[PDB]
């Protein structure tokens, strides 16, 4: 019995505030609905002013698996949905039994698929349907896993926005994407949410690819203002050329701190386009907030106190069209005031200022610790002794390990709000100072808005800033997104940048130790996604002083894993994948063809720039090996191009008759799924190891 | 005789509204100084409150060549200047007498060098001094060039910071350091201003390894403000973990457009950092503002609108009301009121200020960005629905002829990459308009989030022109854009062309106009086109015999070497052949082929395989006018999926620009440097040959 389930979550949600936010009515209405389980015999004429056409989820037990497959699909098609990008399996007749098992408990979401099923629902009973999504997020988010609090801030917008205005012949853009589940669902996608944020299943952020509308994706944030003003500009042109839509974008007060998001607003104020501006306020910027700062616990950015003060305005400053402060969690006035937006027209960009709340083997080889948690460890430890070390942050401080700082350090951290480039450039200002040692953390993906003030600013002038990058590789379910596969990419096209990818803990412990010695270099480590290895793999897989000896034996000094006659064949690991290789070694060598006719060695390199070129050339000057097969846990131009270049330089494939392979992950978008499933996709796995070796050592004899 | 220039230069400058400015005894100080060049014996005494300790500027010919050159050493470095990064041919004894030339007819600025110096003036001749600047730069930047009026605009308040201000103690930053001529001069780098913007002489910014008042470089706009409440974080963290230092930082108001410009606004509100922030007005946001764009001459921004309770006020700053910026009294009093107190709070001193009131017969005048306006212009005549964006550079992009001519089209966005490519790219989802964003190479660099998770990643077929590829000269290396390849190549579903000659940027440019289902990049080069003498179809037709078709250019036994050439530095591997075949020893043992690529993605492995299997040519070199991780990687990788270097006895060896910062130079100068240019390659070349036999 499901029924439990959703009684805990009703428990879990403040019945009695519904009383007084709505009216005796609404809540009799909502107590009969949803905690009494009263359900009238003919509630489709009371709730509904038209007759519905239901889904073909009440028909399943008159069809076979085929016909019903093809039914279910034309009905997916017909919604919108590109079904076509998603695996069949999802859309099978078991997986919309279980769907139906959990719609029976919904009488009014159970009945809706398409805004013109929604537009069905009377205006009055609005409040009802926005109490069952509230429990079908609370049933599915908990199962599939996402963003959460997020979604519940914004479920009335979402909501009125569906009901109010013909989607998607108007244009409304979200500005993070995270938060638009109940988009999702009243647009045709609820039968499919049990596959959220899986292999070829439904995105945790709004895709171009996964329906009509959806109409751009994102899930970097400050992005909402600037679409949909490209949006509305495209579609004044092509009248022009020759604007009944309208243009709503919905940003929070975090996103309206990143730069883009401001140059958008002064932008669409000075072009004057009829947008309407959803500026959710909800009292969170940084994820998360109630950390203590340097600043305290309040929101960061000025903008977010002077709106809570005002609770002339910026916005009026701006020349902005201010619709008072309203709630956002009451459908009566949103309602009021989006009709009254519909009725009339814009005659001016507009601001609705709206108020919301928010808190209301392959197993065997990892731990459960993170390289996160050994960062900070190693981080309080240093701090411990020298008070000098200054963090940064873009707005990430949970994640990138610094809250543990921030609550013990208040003054040793500054957490700009998403604000990327201001925070690699106020960080390097602030390391031109002797005294002070500067750590900025920043995510692989983010620093891809900053690469620019990391060279011209930081790399022209050899500032000594150290530089934690979070995040690297393969992260998983975050998506395409989320990819952190650049770093190596563009991190090693500088000069006077230390790059260093660990592998395990111990060399990341390694380069932190450099990094707080080092006074006069650019250090870069690359941090994964990824928990730190089990002792056991360490000591049976890997085989694993004063401060001038650490130093000497550190910088360019790579890690030996493992080292008719045989061809030799030699491996050089770049990243923090090195297990694939190892695990696939130890495949290959079982077979009796490869093991009499082939011998192996595997090199692990921790570094970019210097490159240790004793390493290769002990390999392939002392010992004669034969091919060269490198492996980066990154795309295109990063290991290999080094690895290449440098036996282009000293040309040793014609001295030493060299065949040489490269490994890498592919220049595709690697969507969403597990990181098991994601290394399976690129084909980087074990599995995929011994098949591509053994490929290129038959073919190539 | 050089009279006659500064006559000329008085005549330039409207010295009858000095009278209504300041006053009667400064406008008659003005017009016997500079105007009836009527100077005292003892003008010392009277300008200044305490004597002076001259420079060897005086007693030059009392010396012999080494020690003059080893006294003026030493006043350099006295003066703060590091003079071991500056060349020892700029600080000679002759240089040093043509600076004292053109000094003599400056009777208060040849007396000043440094600011302890500036201080010994009154205060009621600061506009006097604040005259002389304005006609010292008139004289030198006219030879040496550079930004001019920004420079002027921001005069008085260079001048008055020194004069106020404890430097380099005090902490005082600008904003894109091409307006910081006056700064430079009146802190010990007056001296060597003749070699500005040259090889090994003084830069156009400000830098960090010329002189200890320069506390932050610069180039790229918007970073004053994060560096400043950088700099001020660092002295209140030392202090704490133990503020007398006044930090102040000058932006203009299009720097503030930029976001970083606005985020760090809003915190150094936020965090209440005692930062004085000098909001230069002077209604100057884009280059130019004078076009007519989609709204017109409007400087660009709802912030200028507002000022051209306030915006400052409702973000919590204090601010001191409208003070003109070119009236020394009024700025004295508002800065030294500044100085005696100290600010309880961030402050915002909002000031308006005024801004208008052989190698080479090889090359012809007509530069690249020319032929891109004139291809778009015509595309345009046939169709309307062509949309050009740029970030604040309007003239540089080759916009301004389609901004006057077809305003609708044209969205100028201020210092807004990012929005430019986030809003072009969501103006490029409509399938019934063709954008084309037009930015730069290096200012690219700040959109690559956008490039890769909002353009590339959804597929948008979005046009994209890239201006100032490869080496810029003058500008410097905060200016280099040697890195489109090496950041655009890691791209799915990106064509990337990169014309050598005019004739491949137009076919990539008919490509792009017909293409409709692809992100196509095409780098312009900062290049003029290629002359005529040096280089001597349907639809269909033309799109199959286009993309990834590269071009031929040169095509005991004899090896074979071929040079596979990416980029726009075509003409020096052209010239290099034709002179490495003079000596008699590589043209009796080797043979040489040259084949220019003109694609990243998709490559053409067709000419590649044909050179290596059909004329069987053994060595193999790549030329590109980029930095590591270009073209050379991706010939390299193509080489090893194939393994054909170990099969076929292949030596390969690559030349690309070196990856250390190109100091401002000339073209021909920076050529050499990195050692790509003509007798640099054929030196190469033959030590390769020569060294693997
Ligand atoms: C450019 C960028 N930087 C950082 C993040 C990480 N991030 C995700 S949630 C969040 C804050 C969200 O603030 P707001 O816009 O108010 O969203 P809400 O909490 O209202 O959903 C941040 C910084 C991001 N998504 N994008
Ligand atoms: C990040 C960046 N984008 C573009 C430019 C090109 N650019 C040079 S001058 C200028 C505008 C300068 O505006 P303002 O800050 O008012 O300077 P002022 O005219 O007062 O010297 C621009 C966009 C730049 N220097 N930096
Ligand atoms: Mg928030
Ligand atoms: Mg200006």
């Amino acid at each position: 019995d499901i029924g439990k389930y959703f009684k805990q979550i009703n428990t879990f949600i403040n019945i009695d505030e519904y009383k007084t936010i709505y009216g005796d009515e609404i809540y009799k209405e909502i107590y009969e609905l949803y905690v009494e389980r009263n359900i009238p015999e003919y509630y489709e004429r009371k709730y509904f002013s038209e007759d519905i056409k239901k889904s073909v989820l009440f028909d399943i037990d008159k069809y076979n698996d085929v016909e019903f497959e093809k039914a279910i699909k034309e009905e997916f098609i017909n919604n919108g949905v590109y079904i076509n990008n998603i695996d069949n399996t999802y859309y099978k007749k078991e997986n919309i039994l279980i769907m139906k098992k959990i719609l029976h408990y919904f009488p009014l979401l159970k009945l809706i698929n398409n805004p013109s099923d929604l537009k069905k629902l009377k205006k009055q009973y609005l409040p009802l349907l926005a109490h069952e999504l509230k429990i079908f997020l609370f049933f599915i988010v908990n199962i599939t896993g996402g963003h959460f609090s997020s979604v519940l801030s914004s479920l009335e917008i979402q909501l009125l926005l569906l009901y109010i205005f013909n989607q998607p012949y108007d244009n409304v853009i979200y500005d993070i994407g995270h938060q638009a589940y109940v988009h999702k669902i009243l647009t045709g996608r609820k039968l499919l949410f049990l596959s959220l944020r899986n292999k070829k299943g439904i995105s945790g952020f709004l895709n171009i690819f996964e329906s009509i509308y959806d109409k751009f994706g994102a899930g970097h944030s400050s992005t909402s203002l600037s679409a949909i003003q490209g949006y509305y500009e495209a579609e004044w042109q092509v009248k022009n050329k020759e604007v009944d839509k309208v243009h709503i974008a919905i940003i929070g007060d975090g996103g309206l701190t990143g730069g883009m998001a401001l140059e958008a607003l002064n932008y669409i104020s000075f072009l004057n386009s009829k947008i309407l501006i959803i500026y959710n306020d909800n009292g969170q910027v940084s994820l998360p907030t109630n950390a203590v700062s340097i600043s305290g616990n309040r929101p960061i950015g000025s903008i977010s106190d002077h709106l809570h003060y005002f609770v002339n305005n910026i916005f009026e400053n701006l020349n902005y069209d201010y619709i008072g402060v309203v709630n956002g969690n009451n459908t009566e006035e949103l309602f009021k005031v989006l009709n009254n937006i519909k009725e009339n027209k814009l005659k001016r960009a507009t601001v609705l200022h709206v108020r919301t709340k928010k808190s209301n083997k392959y197993e065997d080889m990892f731990s459960k610790e993170t390289f996160t948690d050994i960062y900070t460890n190693e981080m309080l430890k240093y701090l411990k002794k020298d008070r000098n070390i200054i963090f940064l942050s873009p707005a990430m401080l949970g994640g990138s390990g610094l809250v543990k700082i921030s609550e013990r350090y208040p003054n040793n951290v500054y957490d700009v709000g998403i604000a990327e480039q201001h925070s690699v450039t106020f960080a390097a200002a602030m390391a031109m100072n002797k005294k002070l040692k500067i750590q900025l953390c920043i995510y692989s993906t983010f620093l891809q808005r900053a690469y620019d003030q990391i060279i011209h600013d930081l790399n022209l002038q050899n500032i000594p800033l150290k530089v934690i990058i979070g995040r690297s590789g393969l992260v998983g379910e975050d998506g395409a997104t989320h990819q952190g596969i650049y770093d190596l990419s563009y991190l090693g096209t500088l000069n006077n940048a230390y790059i260093i990818s660990p592998s395990n803990q111990v060399d990341l412990k390694r380069a932190l130790r450099f990094a707080y010695l080092d006074k006069d270099h650019s250090v870069y480590i690359r941090i994964p996604r990824m928990n730190i290895l089990s002792d056991k793999y360490m000591k049976g897989y890997l085989n694993i002083m004063d401060d001038d000896n650490f130093i000497k034996s550190f910088i360019g000094k790579s890690r030996i894993i493992k080292m008719t006659k045989k061809k030799k064949v030699c491996i050089f690991n770049m990243g923090s994948m090195l297990f694939n290789v190892i695990n696939a070694i130890k495949e290959i060598e079982k077979e009796q063809y490869i093991s009499h006719n082939y011998s192996f060695s595997i090199v692990d390199m921790i570094f970019l720039n210097p490159l240790d070129k004793n390493m290769i050339d002990h390999v392939i000057k002392q010992n004669k090996h034969q091919y060269l097969i490198t492996y980066e846990d990154n795309t295109i131009g990063g290991f290999s191009t080094h690895f290449n270049n440098y036996l282009i330089e000293n040309n040793y494939i014609t001295k030493h008759n060299l065949y040489v392979h490269n490994i890498y992950l592919s220049n595709e978008p690697i969507e969403h799924a597990s990181f098991k499933d994601q290394q399976e996709v690129v084909k980087m796995d074990k599995c995929s190891l011994v098949n591509r070796i053994k490929n290129y050592l038959k073919n190539n004899p």
